[PDB]
């Protein structure tokens, strides 16, 4: 059930109510706002995510499910819901989330089953037939550009003699009836393969998924090298292939099970405005940007489809629990592949992505003989130079007495360890990433501007001292007593 | 009723665990356990877990009916009634947070205090130990952390001094480590009230009559470490705190006057000349230190105690427990009072738990910011001389300034304003000449010997805010939809089916 939920989003939707990790959303609501407003409470309460049943004015039998990676208030399970995405059980945190994708980014991909149908094959809507309107498609936030059909899914295109399928993470706005406007970025996979079909002289045929497979989403997003097809990886991350379905009208795979699937393309020079949106920094920036045109010649669902939906902005929403966590688990690779004194790396959700924190192994951390000013260059020469640690400009360094994923802990740590005039290690020549929200018009003339790594080693740290044992459970009593303490907690009466 | 009990729990310590056994805040632990580590760690463990209050009933080698309270003002788990506990000890409500405490205490600060009851008995009364019957290694002295250099028998109440003539009785907040059957000893700082006393006891050759009040009313406990000047006594407080006075007996042998409901109250007398080692201990920043300090001794005459008497205790180290709870409350609320009183358009102050009390949250009324025509140099520089020369801000060495559109008194929006608004180049503002609290755990040798170094703020208003523009709005609930849709969803929440 738990590996079925992987591959089937219909199943992950039962799965959640069975554990109850789901409210059936009976009572009529408004996709203009009210949808997204109660899917922004869900996040920020780490509630279940919400079933919409009752959708105002929208095609019937339609369904919208609110906050599919959400967290739940329940600490023991706090990441059930992002952990069925790569088929992993409800006491699944953090760093079992890691350590099972590292696994995953080194095992070999399983070649996508073909099959000649499937449930997305339920409904199809051809040219005329196509009407995005029909759908219970929201209006996310008061202030965004316009309302969004896709966003949690991803865009299928291939090259034009077939060698290379692409999957990559998209959002999409509805411009009208069969017209959507979303970004394409020319050096991503998706940008390379549009100048291929383009020096042919032709628009790139697409389609997006919505309501995929949840580990299809999460293979979609893998770091793979360009030429190398994101459908295979499914295999990768929970043993089983992918089920794909050819399209109504292009030729594409698109995963069997998916809730719904618009087929088109990528228009050559035709675009709208889109944005303002919220973004995964937390902040909805006003001014929209010309994007081009995904013209959409034709859909298919499964019945009582259910339309999946994000509300980018603040912590945590699927931005930083599956996109941070799947960077969290590359920049690991990436420390300990450069042989540093690294066991954990977390991008914490409450930091939107905007920092990492670097768990130090304090244990091997003398023999570098060196000091804080230069650890850190290291670091920073080393991560920021990293494809994910470019996306990251804020590091913390900080020893591993503390558990890196617990925001309380690095909070303490930072407040007690990082001083004023010694741990902030700024490196301004280090070229940004453009998103940074905090970077001024200096920063973004120069490319650089905006990277700073914050040192929490004490001093005495780099020669294996310690000025202060942590007077917390883990560190100030014996190890048998912290054993029998842990071993009796229920006959205490406790629960 | 549960109101009733709400307001008899800050009035008296008995009740008070009473009710969080009602409330199912309360963990009647009936296994035999050791006072030696065992205590100490499940009562660490609690506070880390956010677990009910432990109430042991059977501890190895203790006085018989002899019981102890872990976590007295440790938060629970359950995020809508996480500051129950807390909050009880200032005479309020199960779902009162950080905000609704600091508006009780900077309220409770400018009320009358209402004259102490003066009763003939009282419970503390019921068993009396005099002279060589005092033996305070029958209790259930704890050894709350494995590297501490002695079993402390005060972590969680207040010593009680009074002026040669009579006319100021003082509380304050201590720790006492148990040296022997009859004497213990721990910090009596000169430049405070108990140390101005002592001092004044000593002008006349004469050690300092004394009390400790231990399982004391949770509010008597609070009205002790309020800020009050010199001459004022603490215990009015308790009436400026809850409305009703508190009540006091006399003590069996120096004419203190101390709370009549107290669990475990310790007379005697403050040693003009000798000193022992105490420490080290567990601390507010979540670190042990290597090494004690000589501190007074503290001679026990007598002591007396309830029936059952219950001995609470505090397990100090990394967050969130009582020095954070109890204290880093009460400093927020007079840096509130300190930032409104010299015009700071500041809204709220928070010392994050979190933070361990070594940083301070403040909350930015962004259009009053902008009627000051400044800048973030001048803000951070203005804000540093005023909070750090404060007698409260003197405490925390790091400041953060942030817009009000996040709520300060949570962390993780703390986080993110911090991570995405603080400029590595142009928003870290380090004050090397401004002098440093002591025991910050970072301060090196230079700063030591200097007194100065460690002080910072750091600023998290984007330039434009200071002409009272923002780059982004905040893509939140509260701040991504307009009030009366916010307002529907808050009150169809459980029409949607939650829960
Ligand atoms: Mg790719
Ligand atoms: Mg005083």
């Amino acid at each position: 059930s738990m590996n079925r939920s992987a591959l089937d989003f219909r199943h992950f939707v039962d799965h959640l109510r069975r554990q109850g990790d789901l409210v059936d959303v009976h009572t009529e609501v408004d996709a203009n706002l009210e949808i997204g407003a109660i899917t922004r409470r869900v996040y920020e309460r780490r509630a279940p995510a919400p079933l919409f049943h009752n959708i105002r004015d929208s095609l019937p039998g339609a369904r919208v499910l609110g906050a599919p990676a959400g967290l739940r208030a329940d600490r023991a399970r706090a990441h059930s819901r992002l952990a069925l995405h790569f088929g992993l059980p409800e006491h699944s945190g953090p760093r079992d989330i890691v350590a099972m994708l590292r696994a995953a980014m080194r095992a070999e991909p399983i070649a996508p089953r073909r099959l000649e149908r499937g449930p997305v094959q339920e409904n199809v809507w051809l040219g005329e037939q196509v009407d995005l309107t029909r759908f219970p498609v929201p209006l996310l936030h008061e202030q965004d550009g316009g309302r969004y059909f896709g966003t949690y899914g991803f865009h299928v295109v291939q090259t034009p003699d077939g060698s290379w399928d692409s999957w990559s993470v998209g959002r999409l706005m509805l411009v009208d009836r069969n017209t959507l406007a979303g970004p394409t970025i020319p050096t991503q996979h998706i940008g390379i393969i549009r100048e291929q079909w383009r020096r042919l002289g032709k628009p790139t045929p697409w389609a997006m998924a919505l309501g995929a497979p949840p580990a299809a989403l999460a293979a979609a997003g893998m770091p793979l090298p360009e030429g190398v097809s994101e459908a295979g990886y499914v295999g990768a991350l929970v043993g089983e292939p992918v089920e794909v379905v050819r399209t109504q009208t292009n030729g594409l795979w698109v995963p069997a099970n998916t809730e719904i699937v618009l087929e088109g393309e990528i228009s050559l020079d035709e675009t709208a405005l889109e944005g303002p949106m919220g973004e995964y920094h937390g902040y909805s920036f006003p001014i929209g940007k010309p994007q081009p045109l995904f013209h959409v010649h034709a859909l298919s669902f499964r019945d009582q489809p259910i339309l999946p939906i994000c509300v980018a902005g603040t912590p945590p929403e699927e931005n930083h629990t599956i996109w941070g966590t799947m960077i969290s688990a590359q920049l690991l690779d990436v420390a300990q592949n450069a042989g540093l004194p690294v066991d954990m790396v977390w991008c914490s959700y409450e930091a939107a992505t905007c920092w990492a924190v670097l768990s130090i192994d304090v244990q091997r951390l003398a023999a570098l003989g060196t000091d804080a000013a230069a650890f850190a260059a290291r670091v920073a020469e080393t991560v920021f130079g990293s494809h994910a640690g470019h996306l990251v400009p804020k590091l913390i360094l900080v020893g591993n007495d503390i558990d890196v994923t617990e925001i309380d802990q690095v909070v303490w740590a930072l407040a007690t360890r990082a001083h004023p005039l010694h741990d902030h290690f700024a490196f301004p020549q280090i070229r940004d990433f453009p998103m940074v929200p905090y970077l001024d018009a200096e920063d973004k003339a120069r490319g650089s501007g905006g990277r700073l790594v914050i040192n929490c080693l004490y001093p005495e740290q780099f020669a294996g001292q310690m000025r202060a044992a942590t007077a917390s459970f883990r560190h100030a009593y014996p190890t048998a007593l912290r054993r029998r303490v842990e071993e009796r907690w229920s006959d205490y009466g406790f629960g």
